This record gives C-alpha cells, sequence and structure tokens, in this order.
C-alpha cells in the first residue's frame, strides 16, 4: 500500500515570425514537457509523443531524451494530442494530455504558458516505484 505523486509541467512558447512576407508561416513556437527544477522525470518517462496537426511533415515527434520539446513555424493554432510513455512494466503505461497549442493573434506579446500536472501512483512495483523516487516523486500512506 502505497500512493508516489510525481509532477510534469508541459508548456508553449509563442511569437511572430520574422521572415519575407511571401512564407505563409506568421509564428514560431515551441511546445513541451519538463519536471520542476531540481527533478529528472528521465528516470519514470521513457518517451515523449507530440501529435502534431496532420499538414505538418512527419506530425508524430518522438523525443526519447530530454529535452522532450518540438519548436516548429506555423501559422494557426490546434489542440496538440501529448502523449507522456513511462518505464513501467504495468498500468498505466502512458497518460495522453489534450494540449490547447495558441498562437498570439493581432500584434499581442509573446505567448509563454505553462500547465502543471499531477500525477498519482496508486501501488506502484518496486522497481517502477524507485523510478518515481528517483525523478522526485513523494510517497503517500
Ligand atoms: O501551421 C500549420 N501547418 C504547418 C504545416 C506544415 C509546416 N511546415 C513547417 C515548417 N517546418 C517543417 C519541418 C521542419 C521545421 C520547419 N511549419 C508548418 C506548419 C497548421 C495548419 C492548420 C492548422 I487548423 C493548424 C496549424
Amino acid at each position: 500500500q502505497c500512493t508516489v505523486q510525481v509532477r510534469l509541467e508541459l508548456g508553449h512558447r509563442a511569437q511572430l515570425r520574422k521572415k519575407p512576407t511571401t512564407e505563409g508561416f506568421t509564428h514560431d513556437w515551441m511546445v513541451f514537457v519538463r519536471g520542476p527544477e531540481q527533478c529528472d522525470i528521465q528516470h519514470f518517462v521513457e518517451k515523449v509523443v507530440f501529435w502534431l496537426h496532420d499538414s505538418f511533415p512527419k506530425p508524430r515527434r518522438v523525443c526519447k531524451e530530454p529535452p522532450y520539446k518540438v519548436e516548429e513555424s506555423g501559422y494557426a493554432g490546434f489542440i496538440m494530442p501529448i502523449e507522456v510513455h513511462f518505464k513501467n512494466k504495468e498500468e498505466p503505461r502512458k497518460v495522453c494530455f489534450t494540449y490547447d497549442l495558441f498562437l498570439n493573434l493581432e500584434g499581442n506579446p509573446p505567448v509563454n504558458h505553462l500547465r502543471c500536472e499531477k500525477l498519482t501512483f496508486n501501488n506502484p512495483t518496486t522497481e517502477f516505484r524507485y523510478k518515481l523516487l528517483r525523478a522526485g516523486g513523494v510517497m503517500v500512506m
């Protein structure tokens, strides 16, 4: 009997692209998954998959190690599935977030957003519990 809690931060940045009028992409953006400072989520994260809009080349973007990030240019926001796969041998094996990748329209300042997610692992295996604690996970009883 125990629960281990770990924290993820999903986020994105967006700003106007400074390029020729005849390049269609208006924005640079960057989406990520990280841990809090002094935490190392690589201990329990196998990989992160960012599912870009179907219009992008190779829209299924995989980061098997940090940084878990995609940097791109684009002309519109979209809803981005983000799967965080665990180094877990049992359920759950991953978690899927639906990430709102919005751009700064109408000459608004750059976007810099953070979404903080708490994961609660109930009764993890010995092995996976150690990975979570190595990453800076916290136990409860
Ligand atoms: O920006 C979009 N599409 C898009 C489509 C193709 C793109 N290629 C680049 C540029 N890249 C290519 C790969 C290497 C890095 C630069 N950037 C792209 C952006 C988009 C289309 C519809 C909707 I609703 C929402 C977003």
